[PDB]
């Protein structure tokens, strides 16, 4: 039919073909030659994944042992394998094998929070460096199967380092810089990391952050970290080294040569750990393979936002989260082109960074967050049309829910309505694209991510009845029906903990978290999450984290975090709190900002609560446990529609939320 | 026709395979007939590389390609198979046969008690295998470890053996009925660095104490750095140490059901696996080892895709190693893993098995036969067995008796029979009738098997003895590819015992006879020579003839390594010392005399009397007794006298 | 025709090389004149690719192929050659000829006193050399770690070696007339995890003391956790420590005769050779390439032919003209552990007649010794089997040159004035025998691979034509290039590399004559 009956996102909704500019910038013939093609390759991706993805491998991957069988095990088992008997190593297909190529060509495209400290490596250079950083992990004993830890801003020597790791075959875990002391002891402990690479201090904005300080302070606490590596990054001489543990960067790599062999790994032995936040309390480190993961990062980069060796990619992201892993280094690095590093803000010195940077380097892709984007449009719409913009074609939006109006604007005032947009629906767990529009090749719908990309069997599921959902105009549990390449194999020594969040809720399917919907087309409209899992400005952030964060206030006697919609954030962070004893309303704006600053100093500054609420005490069931449901409604102001409360164990507290709130949000 | 030697085979009919057994087989046979089987045999005599070659490729599965099928002497003690290959034995065994039907049953486990018994898949295998290989990996377990499995007849052993050689470590299996000093010595001789076990054991019934005597054990194995404990009975009562012992259940729940195979050398140990004098680990490689399992497995018993194998044994003897785990998981079939006694609940209790499963095939003991015959005979007929067509006795003397009896009551004189002859050295059947193929004679074990150049010797020349209707000692002229590679640690101790007695030759310790077939009767133990400078000496006749001295109370006679004359021998008992040697010579021959004869008053025997030769040999060569005391005087006696 | 600056050169007749040099040769030479040298010597420097790719194929055996041949550059110091192949040195040198041929001699080993003189077969030496590797590697010893060998020149020196090669792991040779301070330094800069010496030594008839040098040594050296120790005297006066040192007979008489070998990287190091003492790196791949390919060339060695290298393994020399370079080619090597006097002034020449030794490889210290102490020596033995006379690595006068051509050679021999240094792996520049006509005291045309330059070391500058003189340097990296300094790689940019940037600094200074001959003229130092 024309009209949806459930998929109301999509009435009336014209279909928006790829403008023909796009074409005229394209440097060759596409990879894909029109969306009938997607769609054939699309099936046999499905129906015969051995056929599909076992010539894909021997393109774009070079191997060191060839592999005897391409797929094996299932999602019900939780034992899914890829490339079996393969072997490689990651820093080959990343840095050596275009380095002997073209080793002059540029590689990372470095752009500094100050300009003035940025640089240009090439292939050639990264190799060299790659290999002495290894030169010194080697000497120090990491070798194959350990983890090693990388606290580092969004800079040469985090890709640096993440290159180095892989190319001994241990197992990198970056922790994203902006992580208190205790975020980075759990992370660091959970993976009995044996070295951690870092820098005295960062730069950001025009602000010192103090890095070097916040490792000291977590290794207190961390005895299997050996030693340390130490990064010039300011040469501030007030940064104290530890004897015997801290070593410079610059002293330690100049003692070893500029070529180190690669350490040849199986396709399942596992590339990285990536600490993720979910419904739980403890981060889980979220573990990737080698060969699937690198695959599905090469034939996502080159056929969702369409990259050809002339290309340049600007990926605003950052290591410390998937985004960068995928997307920033592995996608781009593997398929031999430059990618821009960027270090900075979307506002230093001004809001048009992000466009002088592509008009300096004339990037022709770029991939951003909804978040920067309303930032852009709200404060820095006026930047734009200083710069010249059109050596892109495909702009990419990197995950979360894009509105038609944020998805227009993008279009208009970025791609002056000549570039390809990709919304691309994936996770941490996923290592990359799961539905996407392929540039050049798919239709849009604005605020759809449309098809299924190639390995992906997606499927609704019904609420109510666990069943799968026949036909189109329907919504329901997001889920994908068999394993593909990129797909996390485990959760770091907690394969139990894996199997009961992706496998076990729906069984025989994966479980993504997320809800959607599938109209007459085919094209998916993303929901949110099901799950209760809450993500401020593109960050993941467990609720229950938070929660156990203010309880360690001593002042602080229960604690209830709930998120809630925010213009700016996409969502918001809103902690319930009740005291001890406390009272005295000329406290509570001193004591609200302690609560702040508490977990600012135990998670970090980006899980900081939009607001906390001093309520006398929290809503509860009859057996005494915290009812975040009320909170959630009375939080997004539908404090009609709370129902009847008679089940709770004390329904006189309700009235007490819905008035602190609607008295202290503001304030 | 007659036979002035052999006498077993006088009026002997040969006795042609049944034609049910043809009926039953599932396809058309691997060798036609006795005819093409000598075709073959002769050319893995002359042309072992272009024989074992093409063999090597078609049944296991290589990481790595080799580039000489053959290498070493067995005079030099060097023998090496398909060097420069790479491959691993649970890839093997587990992996390959998963991705191609991973539903097919892999391990038929039927325990103690029946209401415990299960199936594993080959998919499901390959999981737990994994499993429990990220547990040791994750304990640090790697290429060039070994590993001990304490574990009774069931699932867990066989998962726990197969884990430790994904990880290109060695599994040195200790039959789970040995005492606490029977671990202790076996795990500080390979230093292994992590046990696997579990709480309690089953059999018969009866509750086993497994972890008990572990622990007992551990105290003195300062190499074992984690222990991991599989719930076979879950009695709480049974103490994990803290720090060491961890839950087989708890520990692999962490890990995910893939783990990769750790490609090893087609000479890398795949296992060592310790004889019952003082225990020693016989080491067998990994290719070679793997090809004999396979290769005898599928010729010697007939088995195929569809057939279904229960070897009635443990792997804590070779006879589980090869014939329940290796060599029916590497041709990817189906085999029987059952824990219990062949009485428990009842004596029907193996045939109630067979016809549960519809085994094809059937390989166990004369030892459980005669039990059975005595206590169970009336219960075989109780069980539908028509499903067998091959029954195997696993290697001991089997009179014409019994085997007309395991012909008739078990098999229905429908099947054939297959005595086969071999020795944990072997790695796999050495003499054997090839299943439909070779026709029977009742208490021979027929012809040599692929690669197997078996001669009889003279024991007092060590020559060759040419044609038929002849006896003496079996020997073998020349390695073959599963055959042991060493002894662990003690290369010295495996030439001396196997190269050296006879040499040009491997020794088996056995006798035997070859009649005008040409097929082999067995005849048991030799008794024990030693070799002077080519003169082999009975330490067993010089200790008698020292007794017949009247003024010589007790004598005991060892023999040793000796760099010259290859081993001498040590008279344990400055005129009276000359009297004594002049007796030996003058009793058993000039150059029978000890190299040395050590006055002493008194050395360690057993609470059955026998003499600890033991102690002797490893005095001459630089507690546990009935008189433990003895020892201490030789210190310095041996010191005395020599 | 005339030298204004390479006055060396002036009236210096070109000798060719004599007759009997093909009539002695078993078969067609491997280069048949200058001019094909020449096309070939261009090819490996225009186009090592091209040339170095099918020899890395021809002479030795791969466990895993290359992808790339050549990698890196002199001014970044980040050479490489044969990326992605795998191989292992003690396969190429012992494994692959064992299973052709196993009774062909491998070590000719003459001791000090020539009673205790034995032959070791490839099939012996592959047993030998399992046996020591079996006992390493129950001790732990694996890839990456090292292993230092204080030994004699003996066949327990080139056993150890192979073995510790056998395991991936890297041996220091330490030259068994160092002193226990010496001993020390290089142990720990290594942090060797084991060390293979003897109780005690002989040489020129007397007894060293081996065994308590080390012991001296290893009290200030705690990585070594194990010593593996060879009765060559048997001595039962010498102390082992309980619990670190072992029998080298007691512990192989536990292992057998095979064990694999592990297969090595390329670029894994080989060997660390101490020359503070620094250790020079040397690669796998590129090492061996070089070894073979100068032993083949330079020497004209062939499949039936016999080497003396009358040197010792704690030096370079003993490292590629021992071991390395015949090994590899499947021939005798003459493992000589006493000394050119002892018992008398004719050893060398005993040894020679005694083996009808084919190639005779010796430093001018030697010669300047013979020749003033035992020239009459010489015609008392047979040395009609020689064809190859080299001159190890020192300046070479004209009179030693014609002394060594005429008493030694009988003026039938080639003689090939080899110049190269430790960190060039292998010979940089030399005659090729029975192909380069000789000048005395001139090395002549550089090797495969080795683009000479001289540079004006007041303006760092490379001199264009002939009759010139300045500082040698080499102007690309060749495969058996000395790779770093021992985590010190620092130290290695700033001898070889910094001073003239894009070129690699020898030390020394050199002249090229009209002709192209190079003549060492000595250190600039
Ligand atoms: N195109 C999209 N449109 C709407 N929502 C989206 C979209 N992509 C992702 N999400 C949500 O983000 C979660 C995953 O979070 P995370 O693992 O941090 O990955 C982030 C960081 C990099 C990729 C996203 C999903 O499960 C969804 O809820
Ligand atoms: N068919 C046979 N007929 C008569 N005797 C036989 C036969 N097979 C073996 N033996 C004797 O058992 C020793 C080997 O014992 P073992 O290594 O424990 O192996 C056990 C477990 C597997 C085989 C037996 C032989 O050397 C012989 O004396
Ligand atoms: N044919 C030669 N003519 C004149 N001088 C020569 C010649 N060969 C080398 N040198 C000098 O020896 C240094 C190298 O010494 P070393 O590294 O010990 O290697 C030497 C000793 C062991 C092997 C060679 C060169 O740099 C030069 O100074
Ligand atoms: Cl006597
Ligand atoms: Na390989
Ligand atoms: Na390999």
């Amino acid at each position: 039919e024309q009209t949806h009956n459930v998929v109301h996102e999509a009435n009336g909704v014209k279909l928006r073909e790829t403008p023909k500019e796009f074409f005229e910038r394209q440097p060759n013939k596409g990879h894909i030659h029109d969306v009938n093609q997607y769609k054939q390759m699309y099936e046999q991706s499905i129906k015969d994944p051995q056929g599909f993805f076992g010539p894909l491998a021997k393109e774009l991957l070079s191997w060191d042992h060839d592999f005897h069988t391409v797929k094996s095990g299932t999602l019900k088992n939780g034992d899914a394998a890829w490339f079996l008997g393969g072997e490689l190593n990651a820093s080959y297909n990343c840095v050596d094998r275009h380095a002997f190529a073209n080793p002059d060509k540029p590689a990372l495209i470095c752009e500094a929070d100050d300009e003035k400290d940025s640089h240009i490596l090439t292939y050639g250079d990264l190799l060299r460096e790659v290999s002495k950083v290894a030169g010194v992990l080697q000497s120090w004993g990491i070798k194959k199967g350990d983890t090693v830890a990388v606290y580092l801003p969004m800079n040469a020597q985090a890709i640096i380092a993440m290159l180095a790791i892989a190319r001994l075959g241990a197992a990198h875990s970056v922790i994203f810089a902006g992580f208190s002391a205790g975020s980075i002891k759990d992370r660091v402990n959970d993976a009995s990391c044996k070295a951690l690479i870092t820098c005295d201090e960062g730069k950001r904005g025009g602000r010192t952050t103090n890095i070097k300080k916040l490792c000291d302070e977590a290794l207190v606490d961390c005895p299997t970290v050996e030693k340390v590596l130490v990064y010039k990054r300011t040469n501030n001489p007030e940064i104290h080294l530890t004897e015997g543990r801290d070593y410079y960067w610059d002293v330690e790599t100049a003692k070893f040569p500029g070529y180190l062999p690669p350490v040849s790994v199986n396709s399942e032995d596992p590339l990285f750990l990536l600490y993720t936040s979910g419904s739980t309390g403890t981060p889980k480190g979220v573990v990737h393979s080698t060969a699937g993961y690198l695959l599905g990062a090469a034939l996502s980069t080159k056929y969702i936002f369409d990259i050809h060796p002339e290309d340049i990619l600007f990926t605003a992201g950052d290591v410390g989260w998937i985004t960068g892993h995928t997307y920033a280094l592995y996608g781009p690095l593997l398929l031999g082109v430059p990618t821009i590093i960027f270090e900075g803000t979307p506002a230093y010195p001004d809001y048009g960074r992000f466009w002088q940077i592509v008009e300096k380097h004339k990037a022709t892709h770029f991939y951003v967050a909804p978040t920067a984007l309303r930032l852009l449009r709200k404060a820095g719409e006026q930047e734009i049309a200083k710069y010249d913009l059109s050596s892109l074609r495909t702009l990419g939006s990197v995950g979360e829910p894009i509105s038609p109006d944020i998805w227009e604007w993008y279009n208009e005032f970025v791609g002056k309505n000549q570039c390809h947009i990709s919304d691309t629906y994936w996770q941490t767990e996923s290592g990359s694209h799961l539905i996407a529009p392929l540039a050049g090749v798919v239709p849009n719908k604005p605020g759809s991510a449309s098809y299924p990309f190639f390995g992906i069997d997606a499927a609704l599921i019904d609420p109510v009845t666990g069943v799968e959902i026949e036909g189109n105009d329907a919504e329901g549990v997001l889920a994908i029906k068999d394993h593909w390449p990129s797909m996390a194999r485990t959760v770091y020594k907690n394969h139990t903990k894996y199997m009961d969040t992706y496998m076990n809720p729906y069984p025989g399917y994966y479980f993504t978290g997320d809800g959607a919907a599938r109209d007459h087309d085919g094209y998916y409209w993303i929901r949110g999450r099901v799950d209760d899992v809450v993500n401020v400005s593109g960050h993941r952030l467990s609720t229950a984290e938070i929660e156990a964060a203010l309880i360690e206030d001593k002042k602080v006697s229960e604690a209830a975090v709930v998120g809630i919609h925010d213009d700016i954030t996409g969502q918001a962070v809103i902690a319930y709190v009740a005291l001890k004893e406390g009272n005295s309303d000329e406290d509570s704006e001193g004591l609200r900002k302690e609560l702040v600053l508490q977990v600012r100093k135990t998670i970090g500054p980006f899980a900081a609560p939009k607001s906390v609420i001093i309520v006398q005490d929290l809503p509860k069931t009859r057996s005494g446990k915290i009812m975040r449901r009320i909170l959630r409604k009375v939080s997004s102001n539908e404090a009609d529609q709370l129902g009847d409360i008679s089940t709770l164990s004390n329904p006189q507290s309700v009235e007490g939320i819905i008035s602190a709130f609607g008295a202290q949000f503001g304030k």
